[PDB]
C-alpha cells in the first residue's frame, strides 16, 4: 500500500562540451528554488529539481527556446520513469 507522488522535475539540453557550468546553475537557481542539480558539460544535458510544480513549468517556459550569445538553449520535462534513466547510468 505505497502511494506515489507528483515532483517538479525541468531537463535542461544542447549545453556544448566545454561548458563549465557554475554560472549556468547560479541562474537556474534565481529563475526558482533549487533543491538539487547536476549539470553535465560533456553529454550537453542538465538535470535539476524544483521545490514546487508551478515554479518548475515557469522555470521551462522561460530556459526552451532561449537563445544567448552564439549558443541556444532547450528545455523539456522528462518523464519521472525518464528521470530514474538519467539518475542511472
Amino acid at each position: 500500500g505505497a502511494m506515489a507522488w507528483g515532483s517538479s522535475w525541468l531537463l535542461l539540453k544542447n549545453l556544448t562540451a566545454q561548458i563549465d557550468g557554475p554560472t549556468l546553475r547560479t541562474l537556474c537557481m534565481q529563475h526558482g528554488p533549487l533543491v538539487s542539480f547536476h549539470p553535465y558539460l560533456n553529454q550537453g544535458i542538465a538535470l535539476c529539481k524544483y521545490t514546487t510544480r508551478e515554479e518548475a513549468n515557469k522555470a521551462q517556459m522561460a530556459l526552451n527556446n532561449c537563445v544567448l550569445a552564439n549558443t541556444t538553449i532547450f528545455a523539456e520535462s522528462p518523464s519521472e520513469n525518464e528521470v530514474q534513466s538519467i539518475m542511472q547510468h
